[PDB]
């Protein structure tokens, strides 16, 4: 029974997960990490030995979704409760006088002294890649302290607001400026600038701003936040409608001596490593490469959608922009032969197959730039594109997938000569998320029919120990795993209740920085993917 499996498991995450380092006074707060094998909980390794427990707060908001959504399905208030003290502990103790948390890819906190932590010395700094937090919970906690943390990341992420100059890091302890009231110029596309104005973080920055609108009827939020979305249309390609991963370029500051020195101070690192063949269009916004399509044509668009929907007549723009973008991708990049996305300049040149032919940024030489096959989290993105706008050529995405993914044939079009494969093997919570996207949208059952198919190769294959892991021999289970996430969806939508689940966005969160290596060499560049990644028996190669 799904829901009955969800509360055991939320339930060993308190267990196993809690502070156990202050006697009878334990702090509400998780370690991101456990061995579901021993309850051994993931350490950060510090040059001098020293190990912390990894709590970091912005790598649990899929489990603060799945406590909220547990206590709105079983009745059960307890999850919800805690839910709820972790973000007043965290307001209370580790937001600093700026309004910033001690979170983020280079900030956390040790479950064992509850100090915040540092671990890449040269960047104490505050970052939020592809996060989306779960800020309706901290509203619903404390509303001036979430809108402090708001306004606090955007006063200390934009560099300049007369240009929007964008950054995917900020400093703690800043005074704030002008914020929303500080006037603005539009630049023109891929003006030069030292922040770098990535979408992942950009990504953060919107959505946070369109929460502080939806929750304190922010008017400045709102339209700073739809100024920056618009940042990253205006500088898409004219004639194919591609891109982009950021709307900046790095300012030159020196000359560049050697091709695989990729410090952004010598310039777009796509202008040293492609210009002399492709010429002025490769710039690191237009490389639609694999990793970067994700940010854009799932994690951008997941949100966007929603936002689009939520904010009704001012959110067609944003709704238009976002769905303008994956019909773009699908025309010029999808294979539907293979079920691929060909890597890619937004001007439309085709990179399949094409060797480096000099160190850089994207790879070194010799390394050759294959089709990438599509995955599940494409799947969720154009089936909720689709809904909006019901494009063939969005729907022949989503089909390719399915297809390729195990899932059957969804059909020609939804409910038409739909041919599920309801023996799938298929235990993905992308896929199961995407299936009641289809299922919403139609109301065809085959397709919640084959999500439930789903839902229990979940708790068959990936339900060990008590927790959710990717691999039976992954040495660290993951507390904010998505697999209980997609389960609470199911049952939401089998429950006629979907609102009783926050809306999937995709956000995670990673911890970046020097680790430890047993020899006591310093492992730069170390994130926590990597040690989610390691199966028993196996250490961190350097
Ligand atoms: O595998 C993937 O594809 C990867 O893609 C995403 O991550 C990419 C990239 O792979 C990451 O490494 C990271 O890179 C950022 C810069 O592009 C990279 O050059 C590096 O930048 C550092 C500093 O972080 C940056 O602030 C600059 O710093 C200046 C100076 O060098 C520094 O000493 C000084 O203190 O501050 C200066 C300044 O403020 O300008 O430039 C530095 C440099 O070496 O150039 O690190 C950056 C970073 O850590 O963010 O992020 C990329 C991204 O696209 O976000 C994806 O996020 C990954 O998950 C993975 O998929």
């Amino acid at each position: 029974d799904r829901l009955t499996v969800v509360k055991q498991y939320v339930d060993n995450v308190l267990n196993k997960a809690s502070d156990t380092y202050h006697g009878d006074k334990p702090s509400p707060l998780l370690a991101d990490g456990v061995d579901p094998r021993t309850g051994q909980q993931l350490e950060w390794i510090f040059p001098d030995g020293r190990r912390a427990v990894l709590s970091n707060f912005s790598a649990q908001q899929n489990l603060m979704r799945v406590m909220s959504g547990l206590s709105q399905l079983s009745g059960d208030p307890r999850y919800q409760k805690r839910a709820e003290d972790i973000v007043r502990y965290h307001f209370q103790n580790y937001q600093d006088p700026s309004g910033l948390l001690y979170w983020g890819g280079h900030r956390f906190v040790d479950l064992k002294t509850l100090q915040p932590e540092g671990p890449s010395e040269k960047e104490r700094v505050h970052e939020l890649k592809n996060a989306y937090p779960y800020y309706d919970l901290m509203f619903s906690v404390d509303s001036d302290a979430t809108a402090r943390f708001i306004r606090g990341f955007w006063n200390a992420h934009v560099y300049d607001w007369r240009i929007l100059e964008t950054s995917k890091h900020g400093e703690y302890g800043k005074p704030m400026g002008a914020l929303w009231e500080s006037k603005f110029e539009q630049q023109p596309p891929f003006f030069a600038t030292k922040g770098l104005s990535f979408l992942n973080a950009g990504n953060d920055l919107i959505y946070s701003a369109s929460l502080l609108y939806q929750h304190q009827q922010d008017q400045g939020a709102l339209t700073w936040a739809k100024r920056l979305a618009d940042q990253y249309v205006l500088p898409r390609d004219a004639k194919t409608g591609l891109g982009v991963y950021q709307f900046t370029q790095a300012l030159k500051r020196e000359e560049p001596t050697d091709d695989a020195d990729t410090h952004s101070k010598f310039g777009d690192r796509a202008q040293r490593q492609f210009g002399p063949e492709f010429g002025p269009a490769a710039l690191e916004g237009n490389m639609m490469l694999k990793g970067r399509t994700s940010t854009l044509y799932s994690e951008n668009a997941l949100m966007q959608l929603q936002l689009g929907k939520d904010l009704g007549p001012q959110g067609q723009d944003l709704l238009k922009w976002t769905v303008d973008g994956l019909k773009a991708f699908a025309k010029y990049a999808y294979n539907d032969q293979d079920n691929t996305f060909r890597p890619m300049i937004a001007n439309g040149q085709d990179l399949s197959n094409y060797t480096l032919p000099r160190d850089g940024y994207y790879g070194k030489k010799g390394t050759v730039l294959k089709p990438y096959k599509a995955g599940n989290e494409f799947l969720i993105s154009y089936a909720r594109a689709y809904a909006i706008d019901n494009d063939p050529l969005l729907w022949k995405v989503a089909r390719g997938i399915a297809n390729d993914q195990g899932l059957g044939d969804i059909g020609t079009a939804p409910g038409k000569e739909v041919k599920v494969n309801m023996d799938t093997t298929n235990s993905d919570p992308y896929a199961l998320f995407a299936l009641l996207d289809l299922y919403h949208a139609s109301q065809v059952a085959d397709y919640r029919k084959l999500a439930e198919k789903i839902g229990d190769n979940i708790i068959k294959t990936r339900y060990i120990d008590g927790f959710f892991m990717a691999s039976p021999d992954r040495q660290y289970a993951d507390v904010d795993a998505i697999e209980p996430y997609a389960l609470l969806a199911l049952e939401a939508s089998l429950r006629n209740k979907p609102q009783a689940v926050a809306p999937f966005l995709n956000g995670a969160g990673f911890t970046e920085g020097a680790y430890r290596m047993d020899d006591g060499s310093a492992r730069v560049s170390t994130r926590d993917n990597e040690l989610f990644l390691l199966n028993v028996g196996e250490k961190l190669q350097p």
